[PDB]
DNA sequence: ATAAAATCACCCGCACAGATTTTTTAAAACGCGCCACGGGATTTTTAAACCGGTATTTAACGGTGTATGAATCCCGTTTTATCTTCCTTTCACTTTCTTTCTCCAGT
């Protein structure tokens, strides 16, 4: 952490398909992104082909 | 000094609706000119009124069976009369800045 004296995951060991079926918004200098939220059969169908 | 409840400015990308701002275009206008058109004075011809008569074609009249016009009752629409308001304006007051007049200690 800041201070050094916790620690701190990296990242997460997700079973679900996270950013593909909730989405994301956000504004950056110079750049932005914009997704769209999808249905979870779907997406593990996809995965599964 | 402990409790209860509230409010606002800016940064970073991107897409779109709305508000100016040039730019182009069609209508209105002006000056000059010429010839198409209408006025005036003869010739010509034909549309309609007038006499017949005849042969139809219409309107006024007497029964039935409706469709609608005036009256009543409502509710959205638009006018008109009637309140409050923010900028223009001065203006007497207040405040604040600039120059001047002394004091005055020191030598």
């Amino acid at each position: 952490n800041y201070d050094g004296t916790e620690k701190i995951p990296d990242v997460m060991p997700t079973k679900i398909p996270n950013l593909l079926v909730n989405g994301s918004s956000g504004i950056a200098v110079g750049m932005a992104t914009n997704i769209p939220p999808h249905n979870l059969t779907e997406v593990i169908n996809g995965c599964l082909a």
